[PDB]
Parts: structure tokens; C-alpha cells; sequence
């Protein structure tokens, strides 16, 4: 029985190796990824891989592996899939904890914009978390932490960090975790996968697939949400991207906006984002 050598990129940043047999689905390396994590509550987290164009899609785990990756290397990342609109409700600590990882890389990449104080007050939970009550002797009136809080690091964040880190004496790991994401779940693109876009008049847009539904970025001015239950049908036909709009009270007819992708393999994954959040936030 011939086995293929897997890579996982953790939210740690470390590298989980394991073999599968190569005719593998994918829920086969999830679940070995996901013991090696003590991770029960997996129905949130998903593994990535990139394709040709160094593109994030979602392995899918009912499918075989080598009808995903095809051409490419067996390398993959652990991530947040559905970020939950309630953390606190989560079963275990240990799922707060990954999801904590998760969102302070999309911190730090950007994809989580967030206010200087708001970037401080998560940075000053975490220390709280890793390092537990401040100490002054580690830290000077020049300290620069070793985590990375922040797309771009200034001396004035740093220090923001150490005093709120001093306010959180007698927090534990847990309790700090909670508040990280008490705060983070409020951030407007908090669990938002932002995918461009065109309208059907060729103007630049950007789609968001969140809990709540689809947001549709046309300006600074100009943003159309589409609640899940507004959704009626999804669809894609080769590099468009068509949402069903239920008519409002007494409408006769849905209505349908259409959104030009870059590829057809970017309207396909749009759609299959779509659908799967459409469902799991159906379910929760
Ligand atoms: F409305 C727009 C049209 C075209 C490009 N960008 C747009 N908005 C910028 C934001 C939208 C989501 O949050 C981060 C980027």
C-alpha cells in the first residue's frame, strides 16, 4: 500500500509531517492533523494547499487528495475554516486557543484590519496568555516583543502593549484567550474571505463570505449585505458568479446580481465558499 508523504504548516508556524495512503480523501490527513492538535471541535478548521498560482483552496475532505494538489506538492496549512460568531460558546479552551492563533495572523498579514489600541489590547492579551503577569525585568523602557502584533511594529504599539499588559495581573491562559476574542469578534472583516470581483458593469468590487452572509464592497460608501436566508440559489457558469435574491414581501420574482471573476477556477472556488458557509451558518 503505497503512502504519500504530507506537509502541515501549524497556526504555531511549525511543521507537522505524516504519511497517507496515496488514494487518500481528505478527511484522512485532517483527522491525523487534528489528534496531533488534542482537536475536537474540527468542524470550524479545514487544511489549505496552493495551487500554480500560489492560491489558497480548501482541501476538500470528502475528495481524494491527489484529485486536489494534482500537479503539486503534498504541502498544506492548518486553518480556521468557519470563524464563530460566538467564541465563548465553543465546547473546549483548545479551540479558543487555535482560533487564537488563527486570528493573529490574519493580524499581522493584514486581512484583519484593526485600530492602533484594538492591535494593542489583543497583543497585551496574548502576552498575558504566553508569558502570564507582566514583569518589569524583562522589559525596559526599550523593550520590542518577539511577537509579532501588527502588520507594521512602531515603539508607541510596543509600549501600548506593556501597559495593558499590566493591567491583566492574576489572568489565566483561558481567560485571557476569551478576552482576545471577545474583542476580535467585534472587528468588521473578523471571519470575513474577501474574493475580487467585477460587477455586471466592469467595476472593481470585493465579495465577503462570512457567518452573517455576502457583503458586497462596491465604495467607502456603497456596501449591500445579503443576510444567508435573502440567498436562495448560488451558481457559477464559466467566469461569472450569480446570486438569487428572494423577492421582499409581495415581489413576485427573485432577483439576480452577477459578479465577474478573474478565471473560471476563481468563480468555482467563490461558489464552493459560498455554499459551505451558506450551510454551516444554516446549521449553527
Ligand atoms: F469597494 C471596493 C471595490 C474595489 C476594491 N476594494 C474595495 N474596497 C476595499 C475593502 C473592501 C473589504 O475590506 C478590505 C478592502
Amino acid at each position: 500500500p503505497k503512502s504519500m508523504q504530507c506537509k502541515v504548516i501549524l497556526l504555531d508556524g511549525s511543521e507537522y509531517t505524516c504519511d497517507v495512503e496515496k488514494r487518500s480523501r481528505g478527511q484522512v490527513l485532517f483527522d491525523k492533523v487534528c489528534e496531533h492538535l488534542n482537536l475536537l471541535e474540527k468542524d470550524y478548521f479545514g487544511l489549505t494547499y496552493r495551487d500554480a498560482e500560489n492560491q489558497k483552496n480548501w482541501l476538500d475532505p470528502a475528495k481524494e487528495i491527489k484529485k486536489q494538489v494534482r500537479s503539486g506538492a503534498w504541502h498544506f496549512s492548518f486553518n480556521v475554516k468557519f470563524y464563530p460568531p460566538d467564541p465563548a460558546q465553543l465546547s473546549e479552551d483548545i479551540t479558543r486557543y487555535y482560533l487564537c492563533l488563527q486570528l493573529r495572523d490574519d493580524i499581522v498579514s493584514g486581512r484583519l484590519p484593526c485600530s492602533f489600541v484594538t492591535l494593542a489590547l489583543l497583543g497585551s492579551y496574548t502576552v498575558q496568555s504566553e508569558l502570564g503577569d507582566y514583569d518589569p525585568d524583562e522589559c525596559g523602557s526599550d523593550y520590542i516583543s518577539e511577537f509579532r502584533f501588527a502588520p507594521n511594529h512602531t515603539k508607541e504599539l510596543e509600549d501600548k502593549v506593556i501597559e495593558l499588559h499590566k493591567s491583566h495581573r492574576g489572568m489565566t491562559p483561558a481567560e485571557a484567550e476569551m478576552h482576545f476574542l471577545e474583542n476580535a469578534k467585534k472587528l468588521s472583516m473578523y471571519g470575513v474571505d474577501l474574493h475580487h470581483a467585477k460587477d455586471s458593469e466592469g467595476v472593481e468590487i470585493m465579495l465577503g463570505v462570512c457567518a452573517s452572509g455576502l457583503l458586497i464592497y462596491r465604495d467607502r460608501l456603497r456596501i449591500n449585505r445579503f443576510a444567508w436566508p435573502k440567498v436562495l440559489k448560488i451558481s457559477y457558469k464559466r467566469n461569472n458568479f450569480y446570486i438569487k435574491i428572494r423577492p421582499g414581501e409581495f415581489e413576485q420574482f427573485e432577483s439576480t446580481i452577477g459578479f465577474k471573476l478573474p478565471n473560471h477556477r476563481a468563480a468555482k472556488r467563490l461558489w464552493k465558499v459560498c455554499v459551505e458557509h451558506h450551510t454551516f451558518f444554516r446549521l449553527l
